[PDB]
């Protein structure tokens, strides 16, 4: 027989494919996410699954799976995996270190030319069927002549950074780990104290990781910081925002727009997570919202797809994964 | 007497200021489109017009206004002014030849962003209230390893490529003038045929004015050139393209999607233009539409509104307008 692999949601048929010679499948062929008890049942003498976005691995999961040996994830965060627990018990944990990187890169700036041109009401305005030609409105930001500063400059950080090139922009950035000179003379990057970063930009693109430290970073009190009317941009997690606080500075107008991919509700991890995104936020005209897709391009999702296989083949096999989280003798 | 002057659309109370000295003002300080009659009796003895989008100057219109001097248009695309008739009349006919130019850009580059990546569809599920946490949907197109074909690489051409530079794209692109050896280096730019150019780019980006010779262009034809699924952005002028064939070239799902701020209906001069857009395309769900706010940019504006008052001054002081589109006795 062969080793058993479950996957928690619907995956390319090709990579079926690759994995059926070598593994029974325990699949989710759907555009359903199967209730956390149902995935335990699946899982229960499973050595080896796929896990992806909405998957919430804690303790007392990896006790009911003792045959476990290997969770490959198709994602960069893994904020809602304990890796402690993944290490302590010998099961591997990997991820995708790379492949989100440039379309959640494409995304996150499509929202900041999106929400600094007030795109969702100029295309609602022409559906209206009331376009009668130009008229001196929507009026919005452009990122010529713009301070653009970003709040972590990994991977998505820099991605963006290389986007806005040739945009005419002032680049500042805070980082926890600072960049070379080379790079940051390359980039044209000028790194700022993190207050200094938010009383200064015009656009606020955040690109950090939720953990210990980054929960609500972005808070009641640096937001009273940024000058009336500027723009922030979420494309990694939620739960760096205080949402809450996002909403007031938007109602009080000293915030001139917030987009975001991301949203507190999707982060497990803290049980005291908001249950749903605040009505009053989703009825702002002064937002631009998009449903984590950052890496939902269909080339890109298959190669996504393909590295967290190859993964789990690698582990399953009996060698190191290529992307490991965590360390295993 | 000073030379009076007929503004047509609101201004910035700075111009104003700037001209009142000069000349005296006619405005129309309200955000509304005057009828044509209501602006052939204010230019009836009106020595210069600042003029708009939505204004339209034929012979006829200056048979019954013969005390322009100038006609200060604030745009770039001069398709509805009649330059031959005021040539012949000793009217300046001005335009505004690169402050337009990078909001409209940044604009476009956002259209195809947003039309790639399914994003009113995507924002209009997150007001909805239904997201519940990462699916896989919403998948769509991105610009890392993608052909953006670019018809037209002058003034907005070649911005909308300076600021893809750091995209992984593969750029193309084809023209009645083209560029020199060395900026087409730079940039990365392939010279292509114009069919060749629609059979074989992912993104198509028009870049062109509207004239005798591109009205239309964009046919049945060239659309049935397309890959499957190709994705069309037109930040130019409506008529550039013939929307009926584009709305089919969607409703069979050739084409991908259309975004676009401009349409047919916009081109005053055009005696059979469509006069509004066919709801069958509003109601399109691959599109994304903007009501010609390509230079709806705050501080721009003002500068552009400030390029057409010299324009103006230039010309009704005796000298020749540094941005006349004519050249008088
Ligand atoms: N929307 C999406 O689809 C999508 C896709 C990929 C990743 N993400 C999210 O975005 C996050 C960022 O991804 P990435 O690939 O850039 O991660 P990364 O690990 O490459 O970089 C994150 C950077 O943030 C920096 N950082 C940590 N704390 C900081 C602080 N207090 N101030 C400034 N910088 C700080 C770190 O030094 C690190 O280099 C991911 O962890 C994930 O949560 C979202
Ligand atoms: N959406 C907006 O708000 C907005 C703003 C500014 C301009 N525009 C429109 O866009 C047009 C172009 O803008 P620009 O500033 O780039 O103009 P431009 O005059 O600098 O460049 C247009 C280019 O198109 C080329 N061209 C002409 N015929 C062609 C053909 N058949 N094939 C390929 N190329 C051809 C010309 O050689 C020229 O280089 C303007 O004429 C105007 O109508 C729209
Ligand atoms: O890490 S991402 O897939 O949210
Ligand atoms: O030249 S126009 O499109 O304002």
């Amino acid at each position: 027989m062969l080793p058993k692999l479950v996957i928690t949601h619907r995956v390319h048929e090709e990579i079926l494919q690759l994995l059926a010679p070598h593994c029974e499948l325990i699949t989710n062929q759907t555009d359903s996410t199967l209730t956390r008890e149902e995935i335990l049942r699946r899982c229960r003498d499973a050595q080896a699954m796929m896990a992806f976005m909405p998957d919430r691995v804690d303790a007392d999961f990896l006790q009911a799976c003792p045959e476990l040996r290997v969770i490959g994830c198709a994602l960069k965060g893994f904020d809602n995996f304990d890796v402690d627990a993944c290490t302590a018990r010998g099961v591997w944990l990997t991820f995708v270190p790379d492949l989100l990187t440039v379309p959640t890169a494409e995304l996150a700036i499509g929202l900041a030319v999106g929400l600094g041109r007030h795109l969702r009401a100029a295309d609602a305005f022409v559906r209206s069927g009331k376009f009668r030609g130009w008229q001196p409105r929507f009026y919005g930001t452009g990122l010529d002549n713009a301070t653009v500063g970003f709040l972590g400059m990994g991977a998505i950080g820099l991605a963006m950074a290389d986007r806005l090139q040739g945009w005419g922009a002032t680049l500042q950035y805070h980082e926890a780990k600072a960049l070379d000179t080379q790079t940051e003379q390359r980039l044209g990057l000028r790194q700022v104290a993190c207050s200094e970063l938010f009383a200064s930009s015009d656009f606020i693109l955040l690109a950090l990781p939720l953990n210990a430290d980054t929960l609500h970073l972005v808070n009641a009190e640096l937001l009273a910081l940024v000058r009336p009317g500027a723009l922030l941009v979420n494309p990694c997690r939620g739960s760096v925002v205080d949402e809450a606080a996002v909403l007031a500075a938007l109602e009080r107008g000293q915030l001139g727009g917030y987009a975001a991919d991301v949203f507190e509700m999707e982060d497990w991890a803290r049980a005291d997570r908001p249950q749903q995104i605040d009505p009053a936020l989703l009825a702002h005209p002064n937002t631009l919202f998009t449903p984590h897709i950052g890496s939902a391009v269909r080339a890109v999702r298959l190669e996504i797809e393909r590295c967290a296989a190859q993964n789990i083949l690698q582990a399953l096999a009996g060698e190191r994964p290529i992307n490991a989280v965590n360390r295993l003798p």
